[PDB]
């Protein structure tokens, strides 16, 4: 290798410097290229970190550490607390904090700079909890905009939630899918300690520097070294700020490593982590100080921003493959508060998933961890199509940890940890925005943190790469936004069929005792299929379709739906059920009951023959028979267009939610409407299949078998209005239950579905915006609110955990 030459003058240096040379930049320490004075020049550390009041007017030292010179405000390098004892000013802390309005920046500043301050493991309740000994992140967080929390993605691990921060993405598309990684393309592995990190394959999409360097705004470093205190990170920021004009950054970062390293040794409550909490509150002092000084502390853009919070977990509430599997040693697991597992030898042909997956499935009363084939796992998790999440996983009970066997825990350390499921409390963390272009002392609802790589984007006048965030949902915490978003347009507009078939055209091996028989009665029935109630069970407008397709709107009594000619069912079905609604059951004459429907094609239309000669499938309706509101009207429950395929171990399922949930909702929040709907996602990329992609139909048919179905359930947030009378914001509650032939998910699904059928569909809570992703369908077309209001409540996600 080659180190000569000196850092004199350059110490964190923006621009990488070329072989020969050494560096001087936060990344030479990582490849041993430091040059030789590095530690001398740019760690100087004498005096340590604060002026006191015979430093006064001293003679400048440039051994120091940091300066209390005359001469230091111009040259950048003061510490931090320098005029307040010096030049008799106040701490930014006890200032009373004032609206900013506008920017009030230096001349030569083209923009409000962003600092991104991110904390390691900030539980989202350390606000509340800690707050006492945290004054200047409760005055950020009380005078800027903030949240109650904010949630990680999946798995709240670091280096998955720090890269999906950067970028916008999902773990699964940006690919760092963990602390640690197996790519068999590569054949490789990823981890904390190493070298292999450091190669540039891992890291896809496009985090916040790069969008910034490739459009012009400069950016200090995204890494800082271990060995480098906070105290000097702060203060190279701080010099950073009082480059010139055509050399400053507009965005910077600064890590800390706490309180997440304190709370893996002494839990996230531990009397220990006290300290933690201040050291980190004292460090945003000396950043809010040294910006004050510099005169930027009303023009600088903030973020205060956590990765995952930290949950009690200690070495006994360890689970044991040992326990379950004989054959431990053919197998591969990444282990901890999430398991991975593989086959050790791809030579092994004799390597089973299935016999793996089955004998870990429901073996213990009180077993703390769920195997799942990865395209299983709840779709809110986003967290199956990339090639180095492993086929089996486990989703690990909180508090608890899997490990392949007894030895890898012993050859008690720990009392926290975090990795778990992101709708757990405990994994929650934080987010404050304090500056001119976040609104002043304003809370907004908990949002997740693949929406903040637009809002960095829009702080800093930037077009954001594409990602998974959606843009304009995150609008309400900005004084000024710059993102106006606009619908998307419609791409296949619907047929509206008339009665175009007689009955004896239809030859389904379908039959219904209907044959049961007035200018009254007979007016309102066509009325009805020319949507006269439509305003009733349509509330929102048709949802619009984003492919290219061939579908048709069908209108009843009690439900409308948008029937697809291709998939050959409805896409959605639309419907309203008031908290008067009343539930009758089907009658016994009309249980086997499928009719033709005159408006559609044989052609276009499912056959009972088929559900017939498929012993494994079995069918079920989107607008449900028992809340018909007449028995007339029940008719239209049973025709062909609004059945859809289901295995009888999801019909159970399906059943309880739609003969008993959807009543129940109704009387607690005051009507809902319902839009149900099939999804198929066979290659699990989170995205609507094209019909090429379908891998299973019900036998001898086209009619395709869907991998999940949806429900989006809405009603008025002010609930003394009845759902279909709203005259403000509207309340959401979705799910995307998967279509399985079995309950293995459900441990306790032997039992009575009002034991485990609510639980399943808790887990499997969704937000619209996925299941928008999922059908190519776009909802809340037509409302009175404003469009980012919508986007806002499209991101919601109904976590049914309990209060922070
Ligand atoms: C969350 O948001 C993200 C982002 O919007 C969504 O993810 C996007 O989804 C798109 C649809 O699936 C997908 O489009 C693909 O793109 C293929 C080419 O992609 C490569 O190039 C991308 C762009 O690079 C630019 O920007 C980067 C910096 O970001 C620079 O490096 C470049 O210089 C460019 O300027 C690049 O982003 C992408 O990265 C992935 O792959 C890398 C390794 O190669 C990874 O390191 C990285 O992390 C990304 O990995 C993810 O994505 C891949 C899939 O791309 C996935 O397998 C991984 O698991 C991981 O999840 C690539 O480098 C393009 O080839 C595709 O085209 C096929 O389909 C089209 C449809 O229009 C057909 O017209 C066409 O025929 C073609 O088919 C051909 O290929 C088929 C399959 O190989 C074959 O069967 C067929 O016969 C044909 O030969 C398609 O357009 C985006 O790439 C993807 N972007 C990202 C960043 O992930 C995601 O959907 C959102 N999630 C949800 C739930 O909504
Ligand atoms: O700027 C970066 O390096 C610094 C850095 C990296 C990470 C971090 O922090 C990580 C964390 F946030 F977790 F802390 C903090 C940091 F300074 N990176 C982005 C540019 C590349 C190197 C890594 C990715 N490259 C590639 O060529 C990719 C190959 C495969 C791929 N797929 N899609 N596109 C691609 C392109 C070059
Ligand atoms: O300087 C850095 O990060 C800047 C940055 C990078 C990217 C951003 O993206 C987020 C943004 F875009 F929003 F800013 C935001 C940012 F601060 N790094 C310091 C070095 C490590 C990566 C982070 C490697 N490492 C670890 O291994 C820790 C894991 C867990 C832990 N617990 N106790 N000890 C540890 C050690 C920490
Ligand atoms: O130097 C860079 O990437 C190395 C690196 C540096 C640090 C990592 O990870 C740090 C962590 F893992 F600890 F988080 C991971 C890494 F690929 N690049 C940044 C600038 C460009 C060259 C590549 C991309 N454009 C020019
Ligand atoms: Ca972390
Ligand atoms: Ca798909
Ligand atoms: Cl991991
Ligand atoms: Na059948
Ligand atoms: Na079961």
């Amino acid at each position: 290798t080659a180190t000569s030459g000196s850092c004199k003058g350059r110490c964190f240096e923006l621009q990488e410097v070329g072989p020969p040379d050494c560096r001087c930049d936060n990344l030479c320490k990582s490849y041993s290229s430091c040059c030789h004075d590095f530690d001398e020049l740019c760690l100087k550390t004498a005096r340590g970190w604060e002026c006191t009041k015979d430093r006064c007017g001293e003679v400048r030292n440039e051994e120091n550490a940091c300066h209390c010179s005359e001469d230091c405000l111009s040259r950048g390098d003061c510490c931090t607390n320098y005029q307040v004892v010096c030049k008799g000013e106040s701490h930014w802390v006890d200032d009373d904090c004032e609206e900013i309005k506008v920017p009030e920046c230096p001349a030569g500043f083209v923009r409000p700079p962003l600092i991104i301050f991110s904390v390691d493991g900030f539980r989202a309740s350390y606000m509340k909890k800690g707050s006492k000994v945290m004054p200047n992140i409760e005055k950020l967080r009380s005078c800027g905009t903030h949240a109650p929390y904010m949630r990680p993605v999946y798995p709240t691990k670091t280096f998955p939630n720090l890269y999906t921060l950067a970028t916008g993405l999902y773990p699964e598309s940006h690919g760092i899918v963990g602390n640690s990684m197996y790519d068999p393309v590569f054949d490789a592995s990823f981890h904390l300690r190493g070298r292999e990190k450091f190669n540039h394959r891992w890291w896809g999409g496009q985090p916040l520097w790069i969008t910034a360097t490739k459009q012009g705004v400069r950016a200090g470093t995204f890494f800082w070294s271990v060995s480098i205190p906070h105290e000097r990170r702060i203060l190279t920021i701080l010099q950073w700020l009082s480059l010139p004009d055509n050399e400053r950054p507009s965005v910077y970062a600064f890590y800390s490593e706490q309180p997440d390293f304190s709370g893996h040794k002494y839990g996230p409550f531990g009397p220990e982590m006290t300290n933690p909490l201040r050291e980190i509150d004292k460090t945003v002092g000396q950043l809010m100080d040294g910006l004050k000084q510099l005169r930027l502390h009303r023009c600088v853009n903030v973020i205060f921003v956590g990765d995952h919070g930290m949950e009690d977990v200690t070495c006994d509430r360890t689970e044991f493959l040992s326990n379950y599997l004989t054959n431990v040693d053919d197998i591969t697991l990444v282990p901890g508060t999430l398991g991975r597992i593989r086959a050790k030898s791809i030579n092994n042909s004799k390597y089973d998933p299935k016999t793996i997956i089955a004998a870990l499935t429901c073996k213990k009363p009180d077993q703390h961890f769920k195997p799942y084939m990865k395209q299983h796992l709840p779709k809110r998790l986003h967290y199956a199509n990339n090639r180095r999440i492993e086929d089996i996983h486990l989703l690990v009970d909180r508090r608890w940890h899997v490990a392949r066997k007894p030895l890898d825990v012993y050859k008690c350390f720990f009392q926290g940890d975090h990795g778990f499921d992101n709708k757990v409390n405990s994994m929650q963390t934080v987010f404050v925005g304090y500056g001119p272009t976040f609104k002043y002392r304003t809370k907004v609802p908990p949002f997740e943190n693949i929406e903040l790589y637009n809002v960095m984007c829009d702080l800093l006048g930037l077009k954001p790469a594409p990602n998974n965030g959606t843009h304009g949902s995150l609008n309400h915490l900005l004084r000024t936004n710059t993102f106006r978003p606009t619908m998307p347009d419609e791409v296949s507009r619907p047929n509206y069929p008339g009665i175009m078939y007689l009955q004896s055209e239809f030859d389904l091996g379908c039959t219904c005792d209907d044959k049961v028989e007035n200018k009254l009665e007979e007016l309102n029935k066509r009325l009805h299929t020319k949507g006269s109630t439509k305003e009733r069970h349509l509330l929102y407008g048709r949802p619009a379709v984003l492919y290219r397709t061939s579908y048709d709107i069908l209108y009843h009594t009690d439900f409308e739906s948008g029937y697809s000619e291709i998939f050959l069912m409805p896409l959605w079905t639309s419907y309203t059920i008031s908290k008067q609604a009343e539930v009758s059951s089907i009658p016994e004459h009309l249980t086997n009951c499928v009719r033709p429907d005159v408006r559609v094609s044989p052609g276009f239309s499912q056959n009972c023959l088929a559900y017939k000669n498929d012993k494994q499938m079995s069918y079920g309706f989107l607008f449900p028979p028992y809340l018909s509101s007449s028995p007339e009207a029940k008719y239209d429950a049973f025709l062909v267009t609004n059945m859809v395929p289901m295995y009888p171990a999801f019909k159970r399922v399906w059943a309880y939610f739609q003969r008993v949930l959807v009543k129940k909702y109704a009387s607690e929040r005051n009507g809902v409407n319902v839009i149900s709907g099939p999804i198929f996602d066979y290659n699990y990329d989170g995205l609507r299949d094209t019909e090429d992609e379908i891998k299973q139909y019900v036998e001898g048919s086209s009619i395709p078998v869907p991998t999940h179905y949806y429900s989006i359930i809405t009603s008025c947030l002010d609930f003394t209005q009845p759902a279909d009378k709203c005259d403000g914001p509207l309340s959401v509650s979705s799910f995307i239950l998967p279509h399985r032939p079995d309950n293995d998910e459900s441990c306790n699904s032997s039992e009575d579905e009002s034991k485990w059928v609510e639980e399943l569909m808790k887990m499997h809570t969704a937000r619209v915006r996925d299941i928008e992703h999922l059908t190519g369908l776009d909802f809340y077309r037509k409302t009175s609110r404003s469009y980012s209001e919508i986007l806002t409540l499209k991101t919601y996600l109904h976590t049914y955990e309990s209060e922070i």
